[PDB]
């Protein structure tokens, strides 16, 4: 699993942490988070996230 980073502020999803304050449980890929999930520092979609490649 991929890390995945916000285009528009500094917030990195990391799928071993997860985001489960907002329901995403630790082991969570980016692919697999609902769909009306939202960056957690600039309240933007998953449309505005990229892959960090490795
Ligand atoms: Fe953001």
């Amino acid at each position: 699993m991929k890390k995945y980073t916000c285009t528009v502020c500094v917030y990195i999803y990391n799928p071993e942490d997860g985001d489960p304050d907002n329901g995403v449980n630790p082991g969570t890929d980016f692919k697999d988070i609902p769909d009306d999930w939202v960056c957690p520092l600039c309240a933007v979609g998953k449309d505005q996230f990229e892959e960090v490649e490795e």
